[PDB]
């Protein structure tokens, strides 16, 4: 209601969230651009407990897909995206990992936004597409580096029990099992999406749909790429299981030698 004296703070810039912006165009027109935080939010239907949707902090970030009467709001791994019907807020981060990974995700959101030989796919879709296929390629890159390595070093014990290659083999399951659970995530989102004809009616920003009208064109798109994260979540699972069952045979032949 009224003006006070404010919290102290490090940066006035606190007061602030900083986007990138794609136009009508699906052309980028601004980077690094500040927009007052308590105010957007207000103006995009969020409450001050959903600042942690659109900020630049990275951890602890539950994946969602809101899809409200005029946008959908996104947060999956590295990416926290407004999409509406003409235009596309992807927010800042001050992790430097996931600034790279942004700084590619810009350049082909612009590429498919603005396409002008794509002009059978709704704006709003072009634009999930295109998270989504980033989203993939990131879990793609962690899930071959992780499996690669775990498959080795199980190939190597099975060849020869060996007690360091084991406690290497454990480590290296840490980084395995937390792909994924961050996997899995998003997996059950997409799945509950799916199964949800109010949400995937709304995901239409461009024209009116109802939740009985045929959604087939949006519903494959979406299968694409949760069938990729399920299978991702099935090996990565398989995986694991193959890791504690290795686990108990070598403990098993340890113990016949003690």
């Amino acid at each position: 209601k009224q003006l006070l004296s404010l919290k102290p703070i490090s940066a006035s810039d606190s007061l602030f969230i900083s986007c990138t912006v794609f136009n009508s165009k699906g052309n980028i027109i601004s980077m690094s651009e500040k927009f007052p935080k308590w105010s957007f939010l207000t103006e995009h239907s969020l409450f001050p407990r959903d600042l942690r949707k659109i900020d630049n902090s990275s951890i602890d970030i539950i994946p969602t897909i809101m899809c409200k009467p005029n946008c959908i709001v996104i947060n999956l791994l590295h990416i926290k995206a407004l999409i509406e019907r003409d235009k596309v807020y992807v927010f800042d981060t001050t992790n430097p990992s996931a600034a790279a990974k942004l700084s590619v995700l810009m350049y082909d959101l612009e590429s498919k936004l603005s396409s002008t030989k794509n002009n059978s796919q709704f704006y709003e879709h072009r634009a999930l597409e295109s998270i989504f296929i980033n989203v993939m390629s990131a879990l793609e890159t962690d899930f071959k580096l992780h499996s690669q390595i775990c498959i080795q070093i199980l190939n190597d014990l099975e060849n020869e029990v060996n007690r360091l290659k084991l406690r290497h083999l454990l480590i290296k399951s840490k980084d395995l099992t937390l792909f994924y659970q961050k996997t899995l995530l998003i997996r059950d989102l997409l799945d509950e999406l799916l199964e949800n004809d109010d949400d995937l009616a709304n995901m239409y920003l461009t024209v009116k749909k109802s939740p009985k009208d045929n959604f087939s064109d949006l519903e494959m798109l979406i299968e694409t790429y949760y069938t990729q994260c399920d299978e991702y979540v099935q090996q990565s699972e398989s995986l694991i299981q193959d890791i504690k069952s290795t686990e108990e045979i070598v403990n098993i032949i340890l113990d016949a030698n003690r």
